[PDB]
């Protein structure tokens, strides 16, 4: 909490599920840069597409014991830029890195990333939050 970017248009949310937590991430890039939709892996199983169908997908799959940390991103009307830091060093880069920028981080030391929420409109998604916990 919160939202980042100008969040405009159509509310979703996905979420950990007494389960396992993320274990992938699936961005969405079109030609134009910008961030259109977004699946999210939960064990093995992924989540549907929220936001905007089209551009090519994009895919950050943790390894055993690998969590996301932290997440700097870029937006204007868009999201358009996301960089999805784990607790292993690792970083996946996804977008055109323009715009206003931002740093999503937990509270608390120990926190991963849980699930996400926000907005999509016409060419994708407008507005990113996340949700943290152990």
């Amino acid at each position: 909490g919160q939202m980042f970017g100008n969040g405009k248009g159509s509310y979703f949310i996905t979420s950990k599920d007494n389960e396992t937590g993320i274990t992938g991430i699936r961005v969405f890039v079109g030609p134009v840069g910008l961030i259109k939709s977004i699946q999210v892996r939960y064990g093995s199983s992924w989540s549907e597409k929220y936001g905007i169908p089209g551009g090519k997908a994009h895919e950050l799959i943790l390894h055993p014991g690998e969590h996301i940390i932290s997440i700097y991103g870029r937006y204007r009307t868009f999201l358009q830029h996301v960089t999805l830091i784990t607790n292993q060093g690792r970083s996946a880069s996804f977008g055109l890195e323009t715009g206003k920028g931002f740093f999503a981080a937990p509270n608390l030391t120990g926190q991963v990333l849980e699930g996400v929420y926000g907005q999509f409109w016409l060419y994708g998604i407008t507005g990113i939050g996340f949700t943290w916990g152990f």
